[PDB]
């Protein structure tokens, strides 16, 4: 079905040459041309979701997009695609939505044609084998199992199900093993014949959106892929749409009271509204979302803060199905924010009434049009994975010149649209849902799949009538015009000082200043990552708590000014570390010094409100013991970083230490912390040397002006060490989770500090153990959905870790982990030298890649300056060293460090029990670990790194 | 001349040594000491003779005779034969010369009574006085006067002796120099010897001898052993030279002195001459005055003098003189501005005297001091075998043989009329003033005769006199309150089922930890308590460390005035700091340590700061800090060694610079932060019970919680500091330049290992095998220096070997010859026989092995084990049981891998100290960056 149409595309700063076309069998085609990109890519998206499933089997398309991986007629072997993208550094993945399932992958250079050959003919011949089926049912059951107690998916499906039960919206989306194979076989239904029915009828027809990120040309990739795509055959499946919202007045004006697992409190407001997807030029939803969820002077959130009932909120237009859509408002609750909800809804309707009074505005439309004009014009670059899938996601709705100016450019103002959407948002149409823990013994109607409990009580007409008649204005105002808007678009010419790496241009006992100028990207932006260092941060539980609440109330105060800048494209973040305080400004080159001056001057002389401190205190006290509820792989990684640092306060002691946090204690603490400190900063981007010197001087002078900061002495620039293992030990201990009925494990291996050799030894071993572990443990042995192999580097020491979540006894799992190590040990000799080359080159191109976004190279340089390495050219160093490796070297790595007959064995695992609870070699008895401090008592400590 | 008069002597029952006093017919006072348990014997001779007896033209003749009288008897006319007999048998002799005594004493190894007595009796028969004794003892006198040139005691005493009546024998010189002995006599041709035989025959032989024998034989053998060889002393009936008049005969009253010193010292000297109260030993008013003047308590004189900030300390009381007269002295400290307010000071002493003249004498005070000194005599502890004999031979002359033990430690009666008499004696007509100050340059013409210091008469004028007498009133001065408490309980407590020989852990909580041991061996009414307060904030940064320092220092300065009167009752304490926390010691009796410890905790909980006190402590520590440029460079080397090989260490430079910011509000904020949350640890040892020990600790920590709401620490923050691991090959060094001393120190450190049970005894035996031959070869033969030391190092649970040598040398020459000494000892290893081996390991054994002798010893050793968190209570016995199972090759193999020059395990590191004129170490922080850290020790 070879038909071709293309022309000039309005593509903004970008250099990627473009064309688009569409094949006569209903296939959208995008041609991307770029001669400077390493990794080429492509990504197919089928415009069919899981709301188009058959009425008997739930999560059938979910299981199909899993099952479309394995097996074609041209290459019927199982992992062939995946192994071919493990050979040439590719990484495919897929996800599922209500109406879309979207395949995507990556490749290096010319290897795209080989990758596409496996990828394209999945559609002709899918196989659906014994083992594929019988293992994917376990992978789907684990996919549902991690989402059982996750409160986001819980409330998602509970909203999905309490609508129209006649609408397909009510039907389940993922499906556990019970609906996938237990439900059909007790009905006699063959799984495979539905898969073939579904692939033939729905999938094969239309509505594909392919893209091709290629580095060849335009014309040659064109006449490659047009020839290569004529085998997809049109079937004329009509566009599946829904002509009505799921709330046909049986389910309107209704409340719900939901009991969560984690102690959270949230309030959910929903409006069903007709579709404005045809109105993507004017897009009233951006105007409504801009005005409602704004955070400025006279905003609604400012009022909710001023009464202290709501911490933060977000609202706006929520996307839904093709036919209908939603409009949400989601706020946080405090104690009497939980008790005085009705007044919160009254204030939302008063702000809506303020919008009902003034109506639409035009200077807002001009302001947002200029902001999206600039912001779309100066876009940096794109990820070769994810960009192509995103554009192919939005290619469905737009003509061939609007594929790029998709929604990031808006032409016209249609205020009649704003009166209509204003007329929908009324108290007749509101749905309310309260999430609170205290609703125990009171909720009878149980969820069918997950098991949460809720109750609907029709709102008493008195509250409804009071909502409609009482719509007036109190103290809510329209948001003042922004001033955080740039006029700085002038590219600064690089100086005679043409260094390619940031140099230490200023050294004191107070600070350290590193500086470059952007030779490549030529954008008017710069980065600033000041990092504060202080002794008193981690001295005790008490002072660490004081640090977290200090920086928390700091951001809570300086948020209300900061919101307009962050909305304008000037972002910041104050955070705390074990070392000190962390500052990161990023954005345009307009008001860099102005915002930075204000932030630093504000956090210099800072004050505390009483009930504000009480709310932040209570809330973080509740957030501490919430750390019981996470997945046990995270819980295990938390215990690993507990044992492998020098000092570490656990969450129990940190929780208990808030028993003494009084407000005068904080107000005494603050200037003692701020008294003396050290600053080390990375400055990167479109500025000059002298302006960088002025910004740094500015900073330290502001500090000396406020709190009279004096420099530190260089003997308390300490870092934390990491615990030595006794050269032969295999250590382990266990915890027990309360909520989840699953066990986790993490299997640590201490090699050595980062010397130039050890990095490339461990990287090559890591890549040769990456893909076969996914092939045999999760896929072939079906150990668990969460499998994570690879290298962990902490405190300047290299390590190897394996993360396995399943529902098993963990010692069986240890035994089969070691069995996988023996299997790899034998497979090492089997690997050919040519296969080794198809691995060391993938390590070179995996390691070597030039940054695309400026934030990437700045984050990399920063990530190396905070580690005191400063070796900015380790990439060239490591790659040049990397070519001088052999295979017998990796046995010399395997034997003494990793094997079981190892004299230098440095092994340690962590068990995490569940709520309730082919061969293995001779593993010795383990030790029990009662006191983690008494563990670390007699053990040596590692050195730190020699600075380059 | 065998005459005997004695009987049973009353001794407080704890003592068991049996005594007998008698006196021989030739005028010899005899006491008999029988202790069959003493290792070393000694002997003593007391002559009641004075420099006043020596002829008016030549001073100190008897001093030069009693020097020259040592060598040569008729039974042993050889020169050194006495001295050689005491050099063989470990003996050591030493005598002094006073205004009314010359008192010979000596000792001997075990049994040499007969021997030494053959070398001791014919001093009375035959003194020789030959050419050589004369010509050597004149050099001995010249060296005694030359070293007593700069001795300030003798200088001020002679200046008090000589500025009275210049005819009175009080103005004589006690020792006598070379001028009177051989400069004026030989130019006048006068024979010293004939005057020496005159003096010896007429004066010494007559009477009033005080022979005494520290023996271990029996009560009689030594008795008729010395009475046999003491009959050649023949009575002469020389009358007792006494003075019936004071030497300050109104010519020198109401007088000042202005003294020019060599050393930068400052002192103020008030002197009162007073009559004889020696017959009145019943009340002893002179020590009563020393009690009431030098008291430091509520309403005391020095209490207000401190409150005015002029005077650190004082001392006063009765000063003995000749038989006839006695003295009464007051010795006070001076500040800078104390030199301007002299008359004010003297007015305050008079004011005090007047307060005592107003409310008068006291009787219950005398009874209290009587009961406390009754207890202090009842429960004596011990006595040194040397020095004791010369003392008790000193008072044998003045007291009957029954009063020789209840000597002054008992007071019969109260004499308020006498106290009125001496209260009438402390008046400004009587005062004698002397002032010490360096600032008296060009102003004092009147030079001292012997030493050559310069002074001034400078009588106090009369307006200053008259203001003292008629204008006399009281301010803030009050007599002291009674502190009887309870002294009635001295009963011993019987041992219970808990018969441990080592302290048992009777309580463990997360707040404290309590170890306990009732006294089995001593059965003495004494108790010891030790306390550690652990807290993280001590050594976090130089500012916090300074705040902790100043806190405990000024805490002591606050509590001293209240506590000192309790310290007079027999309960001593000490507060100091650690790098970890604070150190509290409470030592004394069992009766009232609970009330004292209660008030100590109640006091240091609620604590305040004074301004000028804070300023004085601040300035004082600023001096103590910037002094550290000026100490001995071997100490400099030990300080830098403890800097480099610990985890964190703040040098004195940062502590010096950071003190600019220590203000009062900052400390007053810091104190409750420190005291908020902490850990306790305690050793309890003495005659006590388990329940009262548990109850006192409970009560104590409850009071601690009562004040500042004490909460326990978290058991993950009881960390300790580790020690730096050398890289298995390193020989590291760097240098430090002294500023003041033109001398170069050096310390040669060697890392072996952690304390395993073998390594302690490896290092002790190897240390001892290089101990005595290093003493033989280094200073004598190699002539390295005078301050040379070697041996172990115990720090952070890690052993070590070191060589501290300070000299004025190039430091690398000294390292090279130190390595030559290691090679010399290395080959000196392989030539060792069995005999040297066995005496050496037995030497180590008896060096280590000893039973204890007092509760402070065992309590200090057990505390020394709990502070290191080792807890190995019987390492003594285990290490000794291990020690005999070693060979020569065990220490050869111990030596080679760690210590040799071609060693794989050679852990060597040095510190160079230069005079004012491997790898290098640029930054000590960048040094400690990349070296690993050792583990700690598992507690048993």
């Amino acid at each position: 079905a070879i038909k071709r149409i293309g022309n000039h595309i309005t593509k903004s700063e970008d250099k990627r040459e473009y064309r688009g076309l569409e094949l006569a069998n209903g296939i959208k085609v995008l041609l991307i041309s770029d001669p400077t990109t390493d990794k080429s890519s492509a990504a197919l998206d089928v415009h069919i979701g899981s709301l188009s499933d058959p009425p008997n089997i739930a999560g059938l398309s979910h299981f199909l997009e899993h099952m479309l991986f394995l097996g074609t007629k041209k290459y019927p072997k199982e992992n062939e695609y995946s192994q071919f993208l493990s050979e040439h550094a590719g990484s495919s993945n897929a996800f599922t939505s209500g109406e879309h399932t979207n395949y995507y992958f990556d490749v290096s250079h010319e290897h795209l044609e080989g990758a596409l050959d496996r990828f394209a003919q999945f559609f002709l011949s899918p196989l659906f084998d014994e083992s594929a089926k019988d293992r994917e049912v376990n992978a789907v059951d684990s996919e549902h199992e991690k989402n059982v107690m996750n409160d986001a998916w819980r409330l998602f499906q509970l909203e999905k199900a309490t609508g129209n039960p006649k609408h397909p919206f009510s039907k389940f989306g993922t499906g556990n093993k019970y609906t996938l194979e237990t439900r059909p076989n007790q009905e006699g239904i063959d799984v495979r014949q539905e898969l073939l029915k579904f692939h033939s009828a729905y999938y094969s027809s239309n509505l594909m959106a392919v893209v091709v990120l290629g580095r060849e040309s335009l014309d040659d990739l064109t006449n490659l892929v047009v020839k290569l795509f004529s085998e997809v055959e049109n079937k004329n499946v009509p566009l599946p749409e829904f002509p009505e919202h799921p709330f046909q007045e049986e389910h309107l004006k209704q409340l719900y009271k939901i009991v969560p697992i984690k102690d959270i409190r949230n309030l959910y407001v929903t409006f069903p509204i007709p579709d404005l997807q045809k109105y993507y030029k004017s897009n009233p939803g951006h105007y409504l979302g801009h005005l409602i969820g704004h955070e400025g002077p006279g905003s609604l959130l400012s009022e909710l803060k001023s009464k202290g009932w709501v911490n933060t909120l977000v609202g706006g237009q929520k996307e839904g199905a093709r036919g209908f859509m939603f409009f949400i408002i989601n706020v946080d609750l405090t104690e009497e924010g939980l008790l005085h909800v009705e007044d919160i809804i009254l204030h939302m309707f008063q702000y809506i009434q303020k919008l009902r009074a003034e109506g639409p505005q035009e200077w807002v439309f001009q302001e947002l049009k200029d902001l999206n004009a600039v912001a779309f014009r100066f876009k940096d670059k794109e990820r070769p994975r994810g960009y192509t899938s995103k554009i192919a996601g939005i290619l469905h709705y737009y003509p061939l010149e609007e594929v790029l100016t998709a929604e990031y450019l808006l032409e016209e103002f249609r205020p009649d649209l704003i009166e209509m959407v204003l007329d929908k948002l009324r108290p007749e149409n509101v749905r309310v849902a309260i999430v609170s823990k205290s609703f125990e013994g009171k909720t009878d109607r149980t969820e069918e799949w997950y098991g949460t409990q809720y109750k609907q009580e029709a709102i008493p007409d008195e509250v409804i009538k009071k909502w409609q008649n009482a719509d007036l204005n109190g103290k809510f105002k329209l948001p003042t015009k922004n001033e955080f808007i740039p006029t700085n678009f002038e590219i600064l010419p690089l100086e005679k000082e043409a260094t390619p790496y940031p140099a230490l241009i200023k050294d004191t006992a107070m600070s350290k200043l590193w500086f470059k100028q952007d030779d490549k990207f030529f954008l008017p932006k710069a980065n600033l990552n000041f990092e504060f260092f202080s002794p008193f941060a981690y001295v005790d539980p008490l002072h660490s708590n004081m640090a977290y609440l200090y920086l928390e109330l700091l951001k809570d105060s300086l948020n209300e000014y900061a919101y307009a800048a962050e909305l304008a494209g000037l972002s910041y973040d104050l955070q705390n570390t074990i070392y000190g305080m962390y500052l990161s400004v990023k954005g345009y080159n307009d008001k860099q010094p102005i915002l930075l001056k204000k932030i630093i001057e504000k956090m210099a002389t800072f004050e505390i409100d009483e009930k504000r401190f009480e709310i932040i205190k209570e809330a973080y006290m509740r957030s501490l013991n919430n750390f019981r509820a996470e997945q046990p792989h995270q819980h295990a990684m938390y215990y690993l970083r507990l044992l492998m640092t020098e000092v570490a306060w656990t969450k129990d002691e940190l929780k208990e230490a808030l028993d003494d946090v009084t407000l005068p204690r904080l107000k005494a603490f603050i200037p003692q912390l701020l008294s003396r400190l050290h600053i080390e900063a990375l400055l990167h981007g479109n500025i000059t040397k002298q302006a960088a010197l002025g910004i740094m001087q500015m900073v330290e002078d502001t500090l000396i002006e406020h709190a009279h900061t004096k420099p530190l002495l260089p003997s308390q620039l300490v870092r934390y060490r990491e615990v030595q293992l006794p050269d032969r030990g295999w250590f382990v201990y266990q915890q027990r989770n309360e909520v989840h009925n699953n066990s986790g494990i993490e299997i640590y291996y201490q090699t050595d500090m980062q010397s130039t050799s050890e990095n490339m030894f461990l990287e090559l071993f890591a890549q040769i153990i990456s893909e076969p572990a996914f092939n045999t443990l999760r896929t072939k042995e079906q150990l668990g959905y969460i499998v994570f192999s690879g290298p962990r580097r902490a405190n300047g020491i290299q390590g190897l870790r394996f993360i396995i979540q399943s529902e098993k006894p963990p010692h069986y799992l240890e035994s089969r982990v070691e069995a996988f190590l023996i299997t790899m040990e034998k497979s090492i000799e089997d690997m050919t030298e040519e296969a080794f080359q198809k691995h060391i080159q993938a390590l070179a191109i995996r390691r070597l890649d030039k940054p695309k976004k400026l934030s990437a190279e700045s984050a990399k340089y920063w990530g190396e300056i905070i580690s005191q390495q400063y070796n900015f050219d380790r990439d060239n160093t490591e790659v040049a060293y990397l070519k001088t490796l052999t295979k017998e070297d990796i046995i010399k790595f395997y034997k003494e460090m990793l094997a079981v007959d190892a004299p230098r064995r440095h092994k340690v695992s962590v068990h995490v029990l569940a709520r309730e609870m082919s061969q293995a070699p001779a593993l010795p008895q383990p030790e029990v670990i009662q006191n983690m401090t008494e563990f670390k008592r007699g053990l040596p400590l590692f050195p730190l790194v020699k600075p380059h």
